């Protein structure tokens, strides 16, 4: 029989570690989940369903439930497109757009992008990992408290939303680097910032952060070790992957994507690749040397895509690269991609050269637009 | 009976003028179309049909059918989100979004807000024209040829994209005054830009865009004259408003908007004043010395506005005001709109405590993201 997860969702409080994910790994498989005679006494399968995307779950002796039946493919979207609020349109307005690009690639390698920044707080990827953070402390941290995180632009941005949505303050830390809209938006959003002139990445933030936390008592969510990261790109950006490539008829031999705190795509990854373990995962590495604005390379700690059972290529990228992409993508398709989804690009189609990837459909994730990037714009055109 | 309009669609080539629009607004007030004995006989009635989003004409003698039979309301975004190209995406990935705001207006007056910049291209509400412009004459003008306009920032993004879909050349015209993404971001798209260091406004530079077209032989589309531009909301953002209000259960009682072109609201108020006269447009006029990017003053020129049969009132916003809207509904939603959103909330805001207005669901129009104007942001903070 079928109950609503909704009301089982404490498990997300208690459950630790990642043994949970082998019952997601075999949900997906199989395509089923078996009754939960007592849902309670099994909070690590309710958990591995709610983190695949289930909105209901299987209850009862001996019976068992498809992906179908448990909510895993419900539509979401109201066809008018009328939200209540805008979290609400967050949550249901999805998934994001997966547009098939006319760029051509090598070797029968079809590009679609899915194009983050259809996310309405911080036009970006990371309004995802923003709420299912708050959202989840959200019943232990007193509202008005303040929470805090390192980061680069985008998340700064997303925090400061969702933080105040949900009755928190945010401070936002940022490089010196960071983008002007990255040390702007949120101050306008209502949160403080705080940027180092000195620091020469965002994760070079993190222990001034923890210091400052200990000293202030605020809440230091850092989305570089929260798991609530990871979960909310398995049940929604790997979800929608899997869920457009089957309902959009794709042959869906892989996905491409970038790595800051490598949350997305460790999912996009671990999600597809329990379903069908050929599914390839491309990855882009920031050339050494260069900076693309929101990502790093693997070798300076990663939390899921290390500790995870996948499989990945890497590709090297340089800045130089990833913004010819952004420009081949904007003259191909009209659409203005951000820098990182250009390296993204650029990874798949160095692969894609290279004769390493079957024929078929590869989604690119796009975590952002470029139009918060002029500065970088204005050089790639010289 | 029903057919598809696809197959009457050359009217489109053929049909002038503003006559038809009298059928639009009695098939919209009657929410009923009569049936055509010869269709191909009544082309500016089949133009009507298109104009307000149907995708089915009636054929036969005596009968009729609803705007629901007709395809109107059949404007549903696909469950799954996939689009098998650009184009695609903008035709199918819509409405826009209409997302209530927790803004707190006197007098019953309930806000939700359309957000344009889901448009994308340009991410904004400039798309929509300048799909229309280019489609149509995607037929009779030769590819590789020039297409340029005068414009603010977005429709020359927005022009350059599609030019570039449809297999155009694009040029853009900007003034001084106007931002960096968009006297940039259409050189990332692959067009030209001029930009006139004196020129005090866009619609001062359409003498010049005019001249060189006679002298180069491109295209001049003039967004501020074109039909298509006006035809492009009545389809897309009015039919829009009229069916996510009708679906979504709201009591819609008024739209709020800008003007530019004076395209969008023009529509708005047409498509809405058509279906209920009571309906109301609350325009922004920018106050006398301010510049809100993208929006000007009715009296410095604008066609549909004037000479449509449409009802408005106008609210005065400077642009000061209209940044303390951006800054208000950040805090209070958690979105960034831009000036000219902003403008238009405070122009509601403004009509709304006068008294002026019904109690019930506003539509707020907001053309693009507030992300885009750090500088004015920057400065509102300040205060
Ligand atoms: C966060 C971010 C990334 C990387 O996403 P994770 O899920 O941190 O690995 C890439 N690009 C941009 C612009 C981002 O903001
Ligand atoms: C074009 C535009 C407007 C006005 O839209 P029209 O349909 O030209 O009247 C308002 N704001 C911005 C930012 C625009 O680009």
């Amino acid at each position: 029989a079928l109950a609503d997860i909704s009301g089982y969702l404490d498990v997300l409080d208690s459950v630790r570690g990642f043994s949970y994910l082998e019952n997601a790994r075999e949900v997906l498989r199989s395509g089923e989940a078996r009754c939960l005679g007592n849902p309670r006494s099994e909070p690590e399968y309710v958990k591995a369903l709610y983190v695949i995307g289930a909105s209901r779950i299987p209850v009862g002796d001996g019976c068992s439930h498809t992906l179908e039946e448990l909510g895993v493919f419900d539509i979401s979207v109201p066809g008018e497109m009328v939200f209540p609020s805008p979290l609400d349109f967050f949550e249901r307005g999805k998934p994001t757009p997966l547009v098939r690009s006319r760029l051509q690639l090598p070797n029968g390698v079809r590009v679609w992008l899915k194009l983050e920044w259809y996310n309405p707080f911080s036009l970006s990827v990371k309004d995802r990992p923003a709420v299912e953070i708050i959202s989840r402390l959200s019943r232990r941290v007193e509202k008005g408290s303040l929470v805090a995180d390192a980061t680069s632009s985008n998340f700064g941005v997303a925090l400061s939303a969702v933080a105040r949505l949900y009755g928190y303050r945010a401070r936002v830390y940022l490089p010196g680097a960071a983008e002007e809209f990255g040390k702007l938006l949120p101050r306008l959003l209502g949160a403080q910032v705080i940027v180092d002139p000195e620091a020469p990445s965002t994760v070079h933030l993190l222990p001034r952060v923890m210091k400052d936390s200990k000293n202030e008592g605020f809440v230091h969510v850092n989305q570089f070790y929260n798991d609530a990261n990871f979960e909310a790109h398995m049940r929604g950006t790997a979800r929608e992957i899997f869920v457009q490539s089957r309902r959009g008829g794709l042959a869906l031999r892989g996905v491409a994507g970038s790595l800051g705190t490598s949350g997305h795509m460790s999912a996009a990854a671990f999600y597809l690749q329990s379903v069908d373990p050929s599914i390839r995962a491309v990855l882009v590495q920031p050339a050494q040397g260069d900076s693309i604005p929101g990502i790093r390379r693997v070798e300076t700690g990663m939390l899921w895509i290390n500790m995870l059972d996948i499989s990945y290529t890497l590709a090297e990228v340089t800045l130089e690269e990833a913004m010819e992409a952004v420009v081949e993508v904007a003259r191909s398709d009209g659409l203005v991609i951000g820098p990182s989804g250009g390296a993204a690009v650029k990874a798949l189609a160095k692969k894609a050269a290279e004769g390493d990837l079957e024929p078929g459909d590869y989604v690119v994730v796009v975590p952002d637009t470029g139009f918060k990037y002029l500065s970088l714009v204005q050089n790639a055109l010289e």
